[PDB]
């Protein structure tokens, strides 16, 4: 009966806990008494936040380390719903979670997996890197990226979805921000662990919808020569198609693009969906994130504050339920 729901990409291969890495890799549990406890092992600065009865609790890090918190207490003896959320990306390091206690209570049945689901790929602007953040020259800080704030789970949570949120801040096509050497997006969507090497397996979490929103990065100094970045983005929608041959596939463009660069990726995303759409694939759809423009402020390094990921997340919620027809 007692169980526990991990929500995300998970290595569960080494006993003493199950293992992720991805932003919003997360716990879903119930349990009765008064309180909660975890021991969360992080291989960085990573930051984690409870939500309990539907209540964010203040955020908490575990840095390079292994640490027992109390999660939540002082509640009334009872049934609780606790949700532990990991705010931060993969490159902040993977997390293992070693294991909840519960005082003189006692974990009880986990919530069944949602049906609708949802998988992300993208960026610095899916990991919502700086939405904390206050002003634009700011630079990135661990503990202001809240991916529990980003456009993605805002809209998951919109849908009654789960969302895995495959994103890399940084990470383009084509290119890495300023031409960066590294892996490029399709290197490191095939992991559940990206720096420990553990594949994932596609077969065990299959959505209706997949987000892509890349290409910032190709775009944002050097602009990334058309054939290359129309190449690679093709290529990547013939692996997810490979993996979800049903899923409703949203290639985005916005908000944090401008000018020529924004001109030409939109048009070459356009491209790209109008491509496959004749190709007979309809299920591929363009959706744009108009540019921000300084009215709902900047978080870190020019990336979308929370207001502008919820701008976000009410666009892409409605574009969802138009071609799905959830709710
Ligand atoms: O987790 C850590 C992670 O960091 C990754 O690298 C970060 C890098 O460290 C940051 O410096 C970088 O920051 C840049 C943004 O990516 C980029 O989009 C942004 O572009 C700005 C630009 O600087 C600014 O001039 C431009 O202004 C235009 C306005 O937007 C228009 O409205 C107006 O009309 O015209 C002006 C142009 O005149 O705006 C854009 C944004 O729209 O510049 C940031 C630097 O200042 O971000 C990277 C991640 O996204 C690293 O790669 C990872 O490896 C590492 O782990």
């Amino acid at each position: 009966n007692p169980g526990i729901l991990y929500n995300g990409r998970f290595d569960f291969s080494d006993p003493n806990g199950p293992k992720c890495a991805w932003s919003g890799s997360n716990v879903e549990l119930n349990f009765y008494g008064t309180e909660a406890s975890v021991t969360i092992k992080s291989g960085g600065e990573n930051w984690f936040q409870a939500i309990v009865d539907g209540n964010p609790l203040p955020p908490f890090s575990v840095n390079a380390t292994t640490s027992t918190v109390k999660l939540v207490s002082g509640l009334a003896e009872g049934a609780h719903h606790l949700v532990l959320w990991k705010r931060t990306e993969a490159s902040l390091g993977e997390v293992q979670f070693l294991g909840f206690d519960f005082g003189s209570g006692k974990l009880l049945a986990a919530p069944k997996p949602l049906e609708r689901k949802i998988e992300f790929i993208g960026d610095a602007i899916t990991c919502a890197y700086g939405n904390e953040g206050t002003s634009k020259e700011q630079s990135f800080t661990p503990k202001n990226e809240n991916s529990y704030m980003s456009y993605a789970a805002i809209t998951a949570r919109n849908l009654n979805a789960s969302a895995n949120m495959i994103a890399w801040s940084g990470i383009g096509l084509t290119m890495n921000y300023g031409g960066a050497p590294g892996p490029l997006i399709m290197d490191r969507y095939p992991y559940t662990l990206p720096y420990s090497g553990v594949r994932w397996d596609f077969s065990k979490y299959v959505p209706q919808v997949v987000v892509i929103n890349l290409g910032t990065n190709d775009f944002s100094t050097s602009f990334a020569d058309k054939t290359k970045f129309v190449t690679a983005y093709k290529n990547l929608i013939s692996e997810v198609r490979r993996n979800y041959p049903d899923a409703h596939i949203f290639c985005c463009v916005g908000p944090m693009l401008w000018g020529t660069g924004l001109d030409l990726c939109r048009s070459y995303v356009t491209e790209v969906v109008n491509d496959c759409n004749r190709s007979g694939d309809l299920k591929v759809y363009f959706v744009e994130f108009p540019q921000q423009d300084g009215s709902t402020g900047y978080g870190e390094d020019w990336h979308p504050s929370i207001a502008t990921h919820q701008l976000m997340a009410e666009r892409l919620t409605a574009e969802i339920k138009n071609k799905l027809g959830w709710l």
